[PDB]
RNA sequence: GUGCUCGCUUCGGCAGCACAUAUACUAAAAUUGGAACGAUACAGAGAAGAUUAGCAUGGCCCCUGCGCAAGGAUGACACGCAAAUUCGUGAAGCG
């Protein structure tokens, strides 16, 4: 609409670095908490919770979405 | 260390007295361990967004800013909790 929310547009359009992005919620939060902030809603405490109840069952999934990805692309 | 005893009593020594009252993370530190929007290289506004309202509660926090300026940027599955009888139980009291 206006000037200020287009160009809020184009920087929200700007992808940026993981610094905020947590994988558990899949949320890539935003703008100096981002992940502690995930931890801080209840959301990643049950989370967090079931990857230390199966941690290594989430690091195979994951690897594996990622190579196939990876092998498509 | 200063000064004094008609001090021993010479001027050499000893004593007695008057004071003068307690520095200081004392270490040459012993040790201990980190990050850049830096260089390059790439790459290219990547539409995916109409996410159809705002203000609150609230301590949800950090940054700029000298600010009781001003200004940034963020958290929503915010719920089921149950007034309400029914008997049973025990306790008390009265006869
Ligand atoms: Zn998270």
């Amino acid at each position: 609409l206006t000037p200020k929310a287009i160009a809020n547009r184009i920087k929200s359009k700007g992808l940026q670095k993981l610094r905020w992005y947590c994988q558990m919620c899949q949320k890539q939060c935003r703008d100096e908490n981002g992940f502690k902030c995930h931890c801080m809603s209840e959301s990643h405490q049950r989370q967090l919770l079931l990857a230390s109840e199966n941690p290594q069952q989430f690091m195979d999934y994951f690897s594996e979405e990622f190579r196939n990805d990876f092998l498509e692309l």
